Formats: C-alpha cells, sequence, structure tokens
C-alpha cells in the first residue's frame, strides 16, 4: 500500500522496498581498515531485499581527505570487509560499496611521505581557514595532476571495483559528488585545466566518463552506478552552469547504459527532468521523509529513495515507513566520532 514500500526491479536485483541506506562516512574504520562494528552496523540496517550503500571507501593510499575512513585497496581491508558483506547478505540485503578519492579535499598529514593532496588543479580550497599562527592552510593546497598520472587514477577506480567484486559486494557506487576528486574535474570553478581534462564541459566530464566507462566493462554495466550532485557546492564545488549538468549527465549516462543514477537534491528543472532523462534506475536523496519519498515514488518522481541521517539513527527505517511509526533523533555529535558503539549501533529498533 505504501509507495516507498513497493517493490522495484533494478538492473537484475529484486528490492523489497525503495528505502535505500545512503552511503554514510562514519570514520570508525581504524587505520582505514573496516571494523567489527560495521558488521553489526550494516547488518542492523539490512532487510530482506533492502538496498544498502556503504560509506565512502578509499581506492588508494592517497584517496583519503580525513581519518579512519575505510579503504578498499589492501588485501587486509578486503578481509575486514568480507565478513561485513556476509552479514548483509545473510540478511538478504543488496550491498553496494561507494568508491571515492577525495581529491583536493585533504591535507599533507593525510598523504604518505607528507606529499601534497592531488587534484585536477592547484586551486586552494577554503583559504580563509588557517592553522595556528601559521600560513599553512587547513587543506594543504593541491598539486595540479600531471596529465600522465590521470589515466592511472582512472585505473585506480576500475581496480577498487574489481576488489569489490572480490570482497563479495553486489557492485559499486562511483562517488561523483560532494567536492570529491571526481566532482573537482567536473566543476568549472575548480577545473581550469588547459589540456584534455579541462577547459570545457567536454574535457571536464572526460574524467567521470572514463570511470563510468572503465568500471562498467570491468564488473558489468548493470552493476555500476554513480552519485553526482550538480546543484551542491560543498567544499567550494559550485559549477557556473549546474542546472545543465543534471540533464546533460542524465543523458550522458544513457550512452554508457549503466545500472542507476543517484543524485542529491538541490537547495529545495532540478531532478524531475533528470529521472525522466535517465533510462535506468533513479535514486533520490536529500530532503526526504515519509510523504516526501512516498510522493516521489507514487507520483513516479523517483524509483528509489536514499535516506541519510534518518537511516543513520534508525536501523529499522523501511519497516517504519511501512508500519506507520515515528522516528528517533539522530545524534550529530557522534556521526563522526570513533566509538565502536556509541552513536553508531545503539540507535534502537521499534519493538
Ligand atoms: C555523517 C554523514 C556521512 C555521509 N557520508 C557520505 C558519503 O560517504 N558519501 C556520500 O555520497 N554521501 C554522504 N553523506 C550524505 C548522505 O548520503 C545524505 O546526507 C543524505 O542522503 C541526505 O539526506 P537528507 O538531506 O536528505 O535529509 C553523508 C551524510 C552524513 C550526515
Amino acid at each position: 500500500s505504501v509507495p516507498l514500500l513497493t517493490p522495484y526491479k533494478m538492473g537484475r536485483f529484486n528490492l523489497s522496498h525503495r528505502v535505500v541506506l545512503a552511503p554514510l562516512t562514519r570514520q570508525r574504520s581504524y587505520g582505514n581498515v573496516p571494523q567489527p562494528h560495521a558488521a553489526i552496523y550494516y547488518s542492523q540496517r539490512t532487510t530482506p531485499g533492502g538496498f544498502l550503500i556503504t560509506e565512502a571507501t578509499g581506492v588508494s593510499d592517497t584517496a583519503q581527505g580525513y581519518q579512519d575512513t575505510p579503504g578498499i585497496w589492501t588485501k587486509e581491508h578486503v578481509e575486514a570487509w568480507k565478513p561485513i558483506v556476509d552479514a548483509v547478505h545473510a540478511k538478504g540485503g543488496i550491498f553496494f560499496c561507494q568508491i571515492w578519492h577525495v581529491g583536493r579535499v585533504s591535507n599533507s598529514g593525510f598523504q604518505p611521505n607528507g606529499k601534497a593532496p592531488i587534484s585536477c588543479s592547484d586551486k586552494p580550497l577554503m583559504p580563509q581557514i588557517r592553522s595556528n599562527g601559521i600560513d599553512e592552510a587547513l587543506f594543504t593546497p593541491p598539486r595540479r595532476l600531471g596529465i600522465e598520472e590521470i589515466p592511472g587514477i582512472v585505473n585506480d577506480f576500475r581496480l577498487a571495483a574489481r576488489n569489490a567484486m572480490e570482497a563479495g559486494f553486489d557492485g559499486v557506487e562511483i562517488h561523483g559528488a560532494n567536492g570529491y576528486l571526481i566532482d573537482q574535474f567536473m566543476k568549472d570553478t575548480v577545473n581550469d585545466r588547459t589540456d584534455e581534462y579541462g577547459g570545457s564541459l567536454q574535457n571536464r566530464c572526460k574524467f567521470p566518463l572514463e570511470i563510468v566507462d572503465a568500471v562498467a566493462k570491468e564488473i558489468g554495466p548493470d552493476r555500476v552506478g554513480i552519485r553526482l550532485s550538480p546543484f551542491a557546492d560543498y567544499m567550494e564545488s559550485g559549477d557556473t552552469n549546474p542546472g545543465a549538468l543534471g540533464l546533460y549527465m542524465a543523458e550522458s549516462l544513457n550512452k554508457y547504459g549503466i545500472l542507476y543514477c543517484h543524485v542529491i537534491e538541490a537547495r529545495m528543472h532540478t531532478l524531475m527532468p533528470m529521472r525522466k532523462a535517465f533510462k535506468g534506475t533513479f535514486i533520490s536523496a536529500g530532503g526526504f521523509t515519509r510523504e516526501d519519498g512516498n510522493e516521489a515514488v507514487s507520483k513516479g518522481r523517483t524509483d528509489l529513495v536514499a535516506y541519510g541521517r534518518w537511516f543513520l539513527a534508525n536501523p529499522d527505517l523501511p519497516k517504519r515507513f511501512q508500519v506507520d511509526a515515528p522516528l528517533n533523533k539522530y545524534d550529530r555529535p557522534t556521526f563522526y566520532t570513533s566509538d565502536p558503539v556509541v552513536g553508531y549501533t545503539d540507535y534502537p529498533f521499534l519493538e
């Protein structure tokens, strides 16, 4: 009866409902290695046939832009992940691992040998934020990527995808949003390259295209999706003509024909003509609740609805949205803290 709870076929996976657990970086993967808590954490949010997206997970030793966010690049990371995946599968969930690389959203302390964070440009991020009595910005200014190192980075993503297929994930979500490394190449206020990877919408999207192209052939197109936020400017990631990206992108992806397009809502033409344009599954996130999502589902506005903070604080959200029940509050101060339990797995189930 409830739209959000109506089944939906995606690529070839049977979803029991459309309430998707949004990828959520929790910074509790000590040393970049997934922890035992995640096993509980993701398991608690799994439902027979529920779709789950992992927190962003580094592809390499330079992909990070924070601390303790999991990587998917060392044999070790994989074994830490493996059991987390089994617990999700033993409960029936379709579990995708989002894959990123922060790009210019990092610092020397994050990079090995203290090297500088890398990006499509040498454009500094948040210059007003300085340390203590120094000049060294919070975000170590980015080194403009040698155009010879770019095809390799594109290979870093294809690899992590293959590794996902090794840890047993059903596929991967390419992080193409939120001021991260891929969004940087796409955004004009950030991408000012004068070679083949910048200087125009064409050259700018070349990066994410080579990714949607490589990952797809690697693990199959119908198992690959990508997340984009053409309206957001998180981490000074605004584009001079964002409204256009949504559409363009929506169409540019059909060409490569992949599993789904996952887009974040704007500060409110936006996502309607987007799901209309994309031939495959369309997932909505950013602003949803009950009706918000129900409306988007029933009125054919979206195929799925990914919840972030509301799913973080309610292991049993899909059932609620089915069994008319209110929700618990999310604890902001602990979303990013590092306790294995507190604010991570102590959010209670209904009854
Ligand atoms: C603690 C936290 C971590 C997040 N981590 C990620 C992430 O790793 N990748 C991503 O694409 N989005 C991430 N997001 C954003 C969620 O995917 C997004 O908040 C959610 O879909 C927004 O729901 P709200 O605006 O609709 O109500 C994160 C959000 C929060 C609060």
